[PDB]
């Protein structure tokens, strides 16, 4: 049975992310010299930012053990400074990932879940733990995520009505109108781990050159109105941290919505 980790608040973080003794940074590279902050920016900004915070917490609770109150109040800390960076990211589209995380207000030693949380969550490197906090802390409340920022990359040739006009040796302008699954973790390990598999609805022209050139035009929404979070989902190695996180902790599961619509253009030459 699973232990139950208090959430994030001013009353119980802890003063710093790892109680100090840890903090979320570039990996050390030997030989390199000192580690400067363009190395830590741009790592902040990679999804490993978030892949490493999820290592720490495993390491910490593997070292210390899961049930050792300093550990639940990493995990509620550590957390908490996700959450924060996320909520900034949401409020500042266009800010950098190391931007929201170190310099926002309030500190995130005072995050306070109960208060603070927000249903939407960003989409960037930072949602899977976000998106872990809800399991923990949410009650089964609904969240959101607006497909614009969930760094969808479509391959045309991978939709089976698309993949078949191609194939088919025709030659001119042609209407596309149908469903398709998209395996998110195949390419994104972000969005993979907590969306893993969705299902989409496009609607598009597909222009085809006599030179086998091609370019489909389309919009793409959610088919699905929403998804589930549990560990059965999730994709892709952060999701894999994800589910061994929720065995051991208690939560609720809940559903993500897909709200909204993007524009594309892709091509290839058959």
């Amino acid at each position: 049975e699973t232990l139950t980790v208090h959430a994030p608040s001013p009353s119980t973080n802890l003063p710093s992310y790892g109680n100090g003794a840890f903090s979320l940074s570039a990996p050390h590279v030997p030989g390199a010299g000192p580690l400067l902050v363009q190395v830590v920016y741009s790592f902040f900004q990679s999804p490993n930012m978030c892949l490493q915070a999820l290592t720490q917490l495993e390491d910490y609770i593997k070292k210390h053990g899961a049930s050792n109150p300093l550990t639940l109040q990493i995990i509620s800390t550590n957390i908490g400074y996700f959450c924060n960076a996320d909520r900034n990211l949401v409020l500042h589209p266009g800010i950098s990932v190391y931007d929201a995380y170190h310099f926002a207000k309030p500190a995130p030693s005072q995050y306070d879940y109960r208060s603070m949380n927000m249903k939407q969550m960003s989409g960037n490197v930072t949602t899977p733990i976000v998106a872990l906090a809800h399991y923990l802390w949410g009650n089964g409340a609904e969240r959101s995520v607006n497909i614009a920022n969930i760094g969808l990359k479509i391959s045309p040739m991978k939709i089976n009505q698309i993949k078949d006009i191609i194939k088919s040796g025709v030659v001119g302008t042609f209407p596309v109108s149908t469903k398709f699954t998209h395996a998110t973790g195949d390419y994104n390990v972000i969005t993979g781990a907590y969306l893993g598999n969705i299902t989409l609805k496009t609607e598009g022209t597909l222009t085809i050159s006599a030179n086998g050139s091609w370019t489909y035009n389309g919009v793409v929404r959610s088919y699905d109105d929403k998804y589930d979070f549990n560990a059965s989902t999730h994709r892709g190695i952060i999701g894999e941290s994800l589910t061994r996180l929720g065995a051991m902790f208690s939560g609720k599961e809940y559903q993500i919505l897909l709200p909204g619509e993007i524009h594309i253009k892709e091509s290839g030459k058959r």
